[PDB]
């Protein structure tokens, strides 16, 4: 009721789907149908497959440095319409406004002026041989890639996923989480704004086991960037490898721990820990879900912990003073909490949170409380498995070696970081930890500089830093002969 | 039979397989038993993980420049066994000893050698954040690796995936083609003999199928390299993905073209358009078997090569003065000469070859004639499939951007080819051609500084150069925070 | 004066300098004094290298990206004063307005562009030892660095100077070339406008042989940027290595070759004579100044070059159908002239031109018509000296392999072209040129990705492309260790 | 003299030197002669150029893996003849034995080793411009370049500098010290024993005075590799460019700070300042002579120090276990015995040696007792300036940023180490230090992989690391225009 039907988004223009059916999106604040979004058909993909092709060629077709100026005038739209999309994205999500403000809208345009200015820069080798010869690279475009997005960041992944396509010469084909599909269009709106060439960045909606799973099977789609679950991120990858041999990024889920060694000031670990928990509710897939105490520390840790939850301001995401939303949907809110209620099962003590907020306009929004559970063990399934929700599991150690090898045992391996203010084991100990983000001291800071990925099942492949840039073109060996040729035959 | 009963590798020894199956491989120049080789279970592959899992703690451990000596060491090792290995080649591929003696050992070595050297180069960025706080990366082994090797270059093929692995600090379980499982042993007999770590290079033979899936499979085998068929590498990537979301490299086939334009030498074209399709008897991935004339040359080309081929000294490949040896197997002879039955339905003209030889005593050996179609349309099966037999067809073009256009018109892109003798064509056409290889003036050469991989369907990632030695480690970016940490709670 | 009498540039503002002498800056078109010029004291480069290191700190203390956004800005205003500006480098050095509303502003700022979008990409190594010790290297500024400047193109060569310089998080101390300071005081101007902190870019006026000498042998500037002549150089550089031991970057003179070989298209090769030889009136370095002709050819290439000459319009550089002026300067004008009697006095067979265009109103500037020698010997003194003017020498050769050989025989080494349709040819001979800038089928195109330096006594150093940017910090190499330290004491 | 007439190395031959004036070099341990030696003439230095020019172009003519393994078996020669060199290189610098066998040419080799397996990857860059226009470098040698090599590390400082200059395909002169010769005139040999053209390496021997100006006066020589003191480096810094404007490295002198915060473990300080200043007898160019040390801990450091300083067994350096040798020359003893006499002078509180040491044989040698001084202010003279002795300087500071200050208040800036084991104190103090080699809780390792050289006074340019290998090539840019070429004229 709140917006206007929401049509798909290809070749510049907004165009209609040809299926006749649509879903809703709606806001977890309050349960309002924020709009009817159409759902794309086999018929659609196959349009913005045709649209991007041709339009991929007139991007190709121009210099480094007019793209480099095109995706820049993108950066200078997104700065100045970053209220208006910062709110946008809290009506869909259910983050904080104060979040949204000052982190989705800031870091996604971050990432596209970081690889704005370095298109001019792609570049290949040169190899001299012998007198006669020699090989030359080029790094030419992938074409038509396709990226999928999870709906926790939903104007940022879309950011960090097509600023480094759209810089290195690619067109991309983006179908945003069918719970968040609003923002995503807007986006489109600002490239074509900026004088991106028709049909470069075309936006599918619809559900995800259709259309998402069209996008992944199409003979032109040269790759497929992906963020989501693990369980789903395989079935993902399985079916790009199957239908046409695609390149694949996956960025997916991860139980990343967090050790806090003795010599740690704990009110620092204190802060680092809710931040690494509950920060956007607890919905972040690097979320340092696992927080390993030493045994000795472990009363007046939990003592400093409890008296930060406490005073999360937690509210109506419209609200400026509130830090903790709801979850994103209300199907997902009654997952966490079935998780919750399985820590409860196992015999985890329970220190705050485990209940749904309700009282007064809380029962209209998929509110869950700031949760925290102690004295787990290895075994239970909050211990094992991704809550994505605001679930933090306070294990004791005894030993450093045990605690790097607990780290360590788990099938995921996103992130990772240690709390120490010794120079030796802060780096010995990061050393041996298996995850591919990795903090000491901090957490959740990830700059456009440094490549960010998943170890194990966490992910395959990267995003941001440099090595991204080069995993979104195509590597052409080029052997030129100036010699004779000598022929066996 | 020729040799002792071949056993598995692992651990640095031979062991028993406690499978209690076995196999024969088979010359197919005579028909002889080479040898009765053992295949693994799933125990014996669990037993290679947990020797791999272990051994590449060791060899990690060293340092960089005694890994690089330890690889040294093999390569003179290669080189002083060069002789023997590629005998052994080619009784059990059946190619002619003139080739493997300078071509199959040769540049297997050159790449270890390549590679041997740049172990104390890989290095990782560091990145200025502010006064507080920098990143660094780590480039981290990605542990126990996994590669599946063809039957067309054994030993080469072992050596080109090997020494990129071995040299970025992993351990690699190697399962060579049922085929061609003779020569991959004898190389784990030489790493282990320079120094390397007992784990570091197992080699479990047997069948693609359970051996080669169950590597592929396991949950801590961190990545799988794969040469092959487009059709089989689909379904390799699939299970690596679907199973623990493995990093994969693949080298699939083409249907590769070669375009020789008007100005072109043609006595130099005629050479390279049968080096491009006879040489190992046709059994090359990156065979250019679409030659593209134009109309104005295809007369007097056509003569060029029916002289060339009618050279050729087909004949036991043990004489060294045979050029060009049997196929691999008889069944795939039977494929080869099926596809001839389908140039000829097709109303191809046949320009010599397509026949299977029986002459004398090559009616014991799978020997199939050099084969020139000509007159061939883009419609026919053997212009658009892979034969990866000694079959030439050979396209009629008038224009560049219809030569250009068609070579173009296929799902493979492993390898293309111009010849011409002006320098704004040569640049200009193979910048245009979708292929990850390309070759002017010349083909088939891969020097070890050149990387080399297929475009589309014909591979994911890539081979030699620096930037293959980068994808088997993973990146780990730390980011060290000195200052204060901020929280919202 | 037509202009207000111009000071200083130091902190951001305009300041008196603590001479007491001015100096004139002359139109080459009219004879009209463009402005009085202040000279810098001892005292004003003491003053202007305390703000160097005072705004040094403040700009390295800024982000990255702090710093790519300020450049831009930078950018974006030299974009919209391009005609502007444009007018004012026609009035101080008398080239074109066809030339500098193309080429300088634009260029310039290229490069400033260029870098401007590489800050964020400064990165410096990380080497793993052991698991116990580690190194990483560091790309810091360094420090206040210093620039001179030649006065062929004022404004690009102190963008060209000081856009890696700043980019890098340097402090620069520009001083223009006494002929022409104008342009250089705007720049300043306009980097303070788009925020660059007071004392990161200092402008001081005034005589090599002073100010210039000055700031070579200062101990607390840490680089030396000159561009101008040879025999110059060298006593610059001798200058500030004997002082403090500054690194140095040198871009000099050159008597650089074009050979034509005999299967090119002598209408290109006419087109890029006269380019490389008469655009900017013929005052650019780069110049080809040796234009080597087959024998077959020289007739026909003499009447093409004739050709294009006769069609050349000497005019006021303020009219835009002008498209060559007069040279800098008066006493410039005499030594081009010197030249060209030595050359008619050791026989070389005047083409056309040699002497000064005085008819009408072009008495009151330097104006010297196109000048071609044909049928020289290579101990002429045209042939053998860095003349600087338009001055166009035509050496006729017999084969490739002396061509080669007498375009080598020069103690210069800045930059050469060959001209030919082959491939083989093309590469075989750009090869085997010791220059470094090679242009083939093209000449004077410099992109800002493009290293360029001269051999030999032609330069030390380069300027665009990457490189120049890594070469504008010091390495620092830190190595942390973990572990025990082991001593033999 | 114990050997024979050591003559010139020119061409692959001992040659006799055309001047009639030889020199005598000395064992410093007892005052035996070793050996004659012929002093280079001007005439020789000729033929030395003339050999080395004809040389190259052979050596640059072979294939990276040619050259790669010819340095490599010099690599595999050095490691067999490692105790006999190591022997011959302690009767002419005295160094003790248990150094010259385990550091002087192990890590020669070690670096020589790093550089021969990078040869192949020397690499140049390829941009693209626009579809119908490329750039691409080239990474060629200099040519002809010349070392002079310093007299502490002869084999050592011999191999680091020829080493990259082989690899990158140049021929070297190398002028070793007057005052030890020997060692680097074997070293001519092994390389022309492993396969080294002949002319390749060639060794002039003589005068600091004479032969090594001519060569860096020498206009074919392109490149002059000096390492020496600062006030020698600027004359031959100034003297190369002047003369032909030669690119330099300069490895020069300094007087490295340490410091040691409040907490850190006193006994690893005690050993790393220890090393840092009497390993080699003190001449190391790297010697920590600054040891900033925090008042609280002034007496127990003073004490642990003194505690190690009194158990080196100084002795006969032909003795196993003489770990602390005389110095080099006579000489060079008197000046170091000069700056202790004066830092008496100037009321420094001498804490132990202070003397030369001659009771019993050790007066026949030029023994030098280890020598400490405290409650240092900077105005001493043994502060400020180079000592190349056994002289520590301890100095007391009070808080941490003063200590900072002070450290960097040097015209030198080669080397400086912090010792601390807090995370945030090592690596903020690391950054604020002005120095090119830093040092955390370790000091004097330098391994190849690590760029080494001097900030400030103390150096241009870097040794060991990629970098140094990318400084002996230089740049040509190549640009292919393949389009229409665009004259104004
Ligand atoms: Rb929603
Ligand atoms: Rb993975
Ligand atoms: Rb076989
Ligand atoms: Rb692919
Ligand atoms: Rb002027
Ligand atoms: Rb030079
Ligand atoms: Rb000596
Ligand atoms: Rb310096």
């Amino acid at each position: 009721a709140r917006f206007e039907e929401q049509k798909l988004y290809i070749g510049g223009r907004y165009v209609e789907a040809s299926s006749g059916a649509t879903f809703e999106t709606i806001n977890p604040a309050n349960g309002e149908v924020l709009a009817k979004v159409q759902r794309a058909s086999r018929e659609d993909v196959e349009r913005a497959v045709q649209s991007a092709v041709e339009g991929q060629k007139v991007w190709a077709a121009m210099t480094a440095m007019q793209r480099s100026r095109i995706l820049r005038r993108a950066v200078d739209i997104l700065r100045e319409r970053n209220d208006e999309l910062a709110a946008l994205e809290t009506l869909d999500t259910g983050k904080p406004l104060a979040e949204t403000r000052s982190v989705d809208i800031v870091t996604g345009a971050d990432v596209l002026e970081y690889y704005a200015g370095l298109v001019p820069a792609i570049e290949g080798e040169q190899i001299p041989l012998r007198e006669t010869s020699f090989v030359y690279t080029r790094r030419e475009p992938l074409g038509v890639v396709a990226g999928i997005g999870a709906w926790n960041y939903p104007v940022q992944i879309a950011l960090w996923k097509s600023a480094p396509a759209l810089a290195a010469g690619n067109a991309m084909i983006f179908k945003p989480s069918e719970v968040t599909p609003l923002t995503a269009l807007k986006l489109a709106e600002i490239y074509t704004e900026a004088g991106v060439p028709d049909g470069v960045f075309n936006v599918l909606t619809g559900s995800g086991r259709e259309v998402g799973q069209w996008l992944t099977e199409h003979p032109l789609i040269e790759k497929i960037s992906f963020t989501g679950g693990t369980s789903t991120g395989k079935k993902v990858m399985a079916s790009a490898s199957s239908s046409s041999l695609k390149e694949v990024t996956m960025e997916l889920g991860g139980k990343s721990p967090l050790i806090i060694f003795p010599d740690a000031d704990l009110d620092r670990a204190a802060d680092i820990a809710v931040m690494a928990n509950f920060f956007s509710s607890g919905q972040v897939c690097t979320n340092g879900t696992r927080v390993f105490i030493h045994r000795s520390q472990q009363a007046r840790f939990e003592a400093k912990v409890l008296e930060r939850v406490q005073r999360i301001r937690l509210g109506d995401p419209q609200d400026e003073n509130t830090n903790f939303g709801p979850l994103v949907s209300f199907p997902h809110m009654e997952s966490v909490l079935g998780y919750i209620e399985s820590g409860k099962a196992q015999k985890a003590r329970l220190l705050c949170g485990g209940e749904r907020v309700t009282d007064g306009a809380f029962g209209k929004g998929a509110y869950v409380a700031p949760t925290v559970f102690t004295d787990c063990r290895d075994d239970m399934t909050i211990v094992r498995e991704e809550i994505f929700g605001p679930v933090m599991s306070i294990l004791v150690y005894d030993d450093e070696d045990e605690a790097i090898r607990r780290a360590n045992d788990t099938e995921y391996g996103l992130a990772a970081g240690v709390v120490t203010q010794d120079l030796a084991r802060a780096h010995r100990a990061i050393h041996r930890l298996e995850a591919g983000i990795c903090w000491i001291n901090t957490w959740g800071e990830s700059p456009a500089e440094m490549p960010v990925g998943g170890y194990k099942q966490s992910g395959v492949g990267r995003e941001n830093g440099l090595t991204t840039l080069a995993h979104y073109t195509r590597i052409k060996s080029v052997q030129v002969e100036l010699g004779d040729y000598a022929s066996v035959f």
